């Protein structure tokens, strides 16, 4: 709803073909970001009964009283599932906004796994109208192995996670894409019409 | 950074016929493996 693009989206729906249930887990509360300000991370452009209102499974962090300390937090899986964790950055219309939301001049993201090794920079520029905004938000994700951490970093620009997700049930299924609802019946063979 | 280079910032530049390449090294906070946490990237070319 608030536009931008999902980073290696395909890759992911694909993946999402061989899992049969998620169960989604709390990585970071809401609640307890520090000194910064979680909740008036929201937008017109994404309205929840006539307010203004955001995703739901992250956070869009803003500036507290007139400051933006560097955000340094992490989190171990020690569940023994594959856990599937995604963030976002956002790109901002102006150096105006830049300040205005978050800060700085210069902004940064460093997520870190043992297999990842991420350093984000928003691109300040014009762009058309759409939805009303002409900021951008770029979404990320990454797979981590149990008894493996992540460590995030950055001063700006920075939508973290509150909720991951878990690979319980691993299997069979399509992404199919019919636009039939459902019937009620049950089969042992299923195609789109 | 500065024990090891003593410049803060920096780069590398490998160019040739075709390459036009310039790499610059991502500082992050990351996970030990092998009782070392910074990473080597390696690149490689065939020179014709
Ligand atoms: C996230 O949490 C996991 C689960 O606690 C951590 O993994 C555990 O780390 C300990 C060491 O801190 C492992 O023990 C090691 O065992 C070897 C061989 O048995 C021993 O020679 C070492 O001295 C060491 O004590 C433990 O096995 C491991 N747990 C498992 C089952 O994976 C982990 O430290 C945290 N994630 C990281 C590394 O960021």
């Amino acid at each position: 709803c608030y536009p931008g693009d999902f980073n290696d989206y395909e890759e992911l729906k694909h993946l999402l073909s061989r899992i049969n249930h998620f169960e989604k887990i709390q990585i970071i509360p809401k609640s307890s970001w520090s000194s910064h300000e979680a909740s008036l991370g929201v937008s017109s452009a994404c309205p929840y009964q006539g307010k203004s209102s955001f995703f739901r499974n992250v956070v869009w962090l803003i500036k507290k009283n007139s400051t933006y300390p560097t955000i340094k937090r992490s989190y171990n899986n020690t569940n023994q599932e594959d856990l599937l964790v995604l963030w976002g950055i956002h790109h901002p219309n102006d150096a105006a906004e830049q300040t205005k939301l978050y800060q700085n001049p210069t902004t940064y993201i460093s997520v870190g796994t043992s297999t990842l090794n991420q350093r984000l920079v928003p691109r300040i520029a014009t762009r058309s109208k759409v939805n009303g905004q002409s900021g951008r938000m770029e979404f990320f994700w990454t797979i981590l192995k149990p008894n493996d951490a992540i460590n995030f970093e950055s001063n700006g620009n920075f939508i973290a996670p509150e909720y991951a997700y878990k690979i319980v049930k691993k299997g069979d299924s399509t992404i199919m894409k019919s636009e039939l609802e459902y019937g009620n019946c049950n089969t042992k063979c299923q195609t789109p019409m």
